[PDB]
């Protein structure tokens, strides 16, 4: 019974739209999206799925109750300055642009109507398989039900919890960038499998199934990841030999470095927005 | 309508038993397990689940149609030399000991009855959440239906495919050791999340959800993991900055090193069995 | 208590660091009188011999005298000296003796073959211990030999439990145990010297920096021994988000700190196997 | 045989430090659990859940803690401090000793905030660690401008009951944080790694954890009880050509010492930043 | 304007190399697709599926390929070779030229296996790469004991139609494998990394891949067409103080050159091992 709109019809808009429609919380036709390049693969794919597509952001705003902002962070202040006169009391504006603060969206839109309902959101592509990791912060004028509607909607395509907005730059470095860390990891493990004699197809399937299963084990365990590592590593065995070589390369510090660098870049993108 | 037995009641026996019973392919009472330390956490846990527990490996052999060998590779030739007179025509002997070849099991058991039906198996702990990665090779006397019964049984707790036996040492390095690589990875990402300001609980949940989701994306995509990495990495963005720092530490080579080292150790354990 | 009234006579062949540590520990525990202990060395000019002499331990340059005095006979010499000792005193081992080898890596099998040429059932126990027995906080393991009676392992556990932790292991674990708890205190002394340098770099007086670093190590170890929790779970509990600790942990990770300790256990274990393999 | 029959203790914050100190104080018998009260904003914390079992009084209102307490521990994150002081600052009284455990938060900043309500607040800055839960903590404290002489002596008496405790100049606390405050986390990492080492060479995990922890425990005790340099204790274990000296070489080859120096330095520098990026 | 009107080609193996060469040969117009036949044990291979679309004749029986072919490419893994030769060795005839593309497999080993059936088998060893699919392959070949002079000339003519091709002594083929045989994979890695570089600095991914590939393409063409040392071409781009020379410094600081040397060396040494661990 809700109308959803996407400004930007790229990778994130499609993932969210595909996830929502797959989840059954939203029918594809209750979704409208608009993009600048009106002939992109994501925009055509939305058409086959049943999403209404348009090149006019104003038409998208006019149709939606909940309006997702799915554009690069530097496009954001132009979208708000271009569509701000079109926001109404009914609108919930959900920003997904990396680093863009609730403050700037609220300051830009307040020039038009004084109590914009803004929610900042950080999600990732696996919403397309309904296994996303999502956090959101509610803005100054976001009503109580607004956070609940947001939590209800995004929980249908993965994990979702509210955070203080000052955690979102860090969450970006962990679960926002996370899937790319996993994709790099899977390509390399596949190279390893292939070096040791496995066909590439089998190596990719096995490496992925292992991560999927391991992550699920942690999610279902009350136990520390180190204790699971302990549980798996038989004395003198193959696994403990492999863990040693990871440690010798500082494997842990590399992933720590990555979360930090992604978080810090997100702060740089936010600080260059002001 | 099948009777299953486990020799060894440790981590792998429990994971498989818990997975099978959770999957509904096997009732807990159609499973019997035996262990040396008859007062271990895994042995007590099997009791609460409904698995029959015993300290006599002979009683386990007498009850089972399918008999899982879930012991360390050096215990294997003593188990076979101790229980070999008890194998019958009905028995399917499924070895899970790392590195132990079908040849040695067939040579040890042939001293008792001449056509032992042996299947070598490589699996991992996530069968406990029915997301295991399993491969198996059928032995000299394994009938046609034997591979099918094996594939049917282990597919119910995760992925399962037949391989040539000479791939299993490599598969061990990839999906056998895989979950421990993931557990180390999740602990470090959690350290990273925590360094950048996230609560530890939230960082573990987000890091795990990200891996679960990313792995599922790869499993459901026809696309190369590099193309998914490309799809996720917006120009100038946080993710591409994080991927750079991974590359600078040779992140890929570390995971390649790990699969290789686990595979090579598995060959060493097999070569020390002979 | 029962070992005191057991009125045991102990001998050490070799009067080096380990003999002194165990003698110091035993006497500190009250299980043994210092004069009911006899030790022997070919060089009477070590400080360890002076400390034993000052303690009241009986000292002699003749190993046979140490064998004749002993009920429990500790072999505390470098792994290559072992077969020359066994050849020299092997005729003197008696049925009453419990022979406890403390040499790194030297197998029970090798000791039994040497001694079986003299008496058919030598009672042999192999031991791996460490210097903190001197403050009764040692880490000790032992494996019982072919002819060790059940009471021999029980007496051994009681004697060594009085100076720290003690448990029986299968013998094929002792090499790994050497690399972990036998060499362990040296890793810790190195770590404490360095943490103290860290303190001094950041402005602490040296005495204070040494004191605090050791107390922290002691307290963390004690927390682990008393906790049912994984050491990583303890790590999380102290590491507040954005905090000082998590920043310090990061730079540890960036140097491969974990892999250095793994390398250390491994190299010590491998060297131990080499020391016996060079006794072939 | 020490016991503070007329002292009331309160904790602002019901996290890790509050629980460790309360468990330590009660373990020592110096304080009854019912004479201790704690407060938290998340009454669904694992530590706050645990505090209920020991018998410590729990409340969600910091004012209730301040009102029931003589000695008030501030066990909150350093950024929470200036909001906490604003909430209860009007409730501080002459009897109160305010003991800050927040990393980096200076005596000056607490005194300036509290002086706005009543002049001469009695403030003591403290740096402690989690092993107070097993009464082997390392604690230092610096006394504020208005803390009487009996104020530090009482705190030393209380904190000596859960481990080592000494007074230091306040400008040592940032470095002490990097050494003994963060110290236990370096040790937990070390014990995990050593146990991985043991497991690689064939030890059961349980045994490897036990032996590694016992070795660290024992060596630390040897150092505390010896008058000798840690290098001299190092020498005693390192028999010529032996197993230990080979392992020491590979530690040296990786710069093991410098890693531990880097860690203390990094924890102290972060502590300075948290203080300076507050003020 | 070249065309082998009386030649029949067969592939044992329907994998990557079979498909690349067949696509290349047909792209050049030198061979009609229906005059080409391939065989595979997995008739559900992506490449074997692709071969059907081009019109190449497909069969699961290696004997059928041998019987229909004049020139027979062995496009199988080096361990499959001695079992393949055992299956069709009795089917080799005087008209046959057997061209091995298996890495490391020596002319000697193929000739010894095939001489057991008919003496004087005509054998040519070949090392090629996947860019033959765009007619820019690098191919070398060594002729066997019984290959007539016209045998190598015919092969050079055929393989020159899909890229560079020259005859070498057989003991160069292991190194050529490490240079040009593995060469394209190093380049694909390089282009992925360069595109990551472009994307980091703000380029769209599509554009970064296009520009990176074009730069590699163009530089390679410059080298092939220039009489000058690659260092001299390097100098021409590196204006004093400029952007390029700063980037060259960071390549040097990571030992970029030595990595590419390590790679050729490692691929050649593995190739030697695969040959020696067969025989
Ligand atoms: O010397 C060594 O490297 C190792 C490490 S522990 C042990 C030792 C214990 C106590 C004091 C001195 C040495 C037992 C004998 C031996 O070889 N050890
Ligand atoms: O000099 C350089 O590092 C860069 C790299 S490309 C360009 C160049 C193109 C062709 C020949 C020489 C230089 C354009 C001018 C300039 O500055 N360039």
């Amino acid at each position: 019974s809700m109308s959803v709109g996407f400004i930007g019809a790229g990778q994130l808009a499609f993932a969210l739209a595909k996830g929502f429609t797959a989840a059954g919380v939203l029918a594809a036709h209750k979704i409208m999206a608009s993009s600048p390049d009106m002939d992109l693969a994501t925009v055509s794919a939305l058409r086959k799925m049943g999403v209404k597509l348009t090149p006019h952001n104003k038409e998208t705003v006019q149709h939606s109750d909940v309006l997702f902002l799915a554009v690069k962070p530097h496009i954001i202040p132009f979208i708000l300055d271009e569509i701000g006169a079109d926001i109404e009391d009914r609108h919930i504006v959900v920003s997904c642009a990396a680093g863009v603060t609730i403050s700037s969206i609220e300051k830009k839109l307040s020039a038009f109507r004084p109590a914009p309902r803004v929610i900042r959101c950080m999600t990732n592509t696996p919403v397309v398989v309904r296994e996303g990791a999502t956090v959101y912060a509610t803005g100054t004028h976001a009503q109580v039900e607004d956070g609940r509607l947001m939590e209800q909607l995004l929980s249908s395509v993965g994990f979702c919890t509210e955070v203080e907005e000052d955690l979102i730059d860090a969450v970006t470095g962990l679960s926002g960038s996370g899937p790319a860390y996993a994709f790099t990891a899977l390509d390399a493990l596949a190279d390893g499998g292939v070096k040791m004699g496995l066909p590439r197809r089998l190596a990719v399937r096995l490496g992925a199934q292992a991560l999927l299963g391991a992550a699920k084990m942690l999610l279902h365990s009350e136990q520390h990841p180190g204790q699971l590592k302990d549980n798996v590593s038989s004395p003198g065995g193959a696994t403990i030999h492999a863990l040693h070589v990871l440690e010798s390369g500082g494997f842990r510090s590399l992933l720590i470095n990555a979360v930090e660098a992604s978080c810090i870049r997100t702060r740089e993108l936010q600080s260059m927005a002001d």
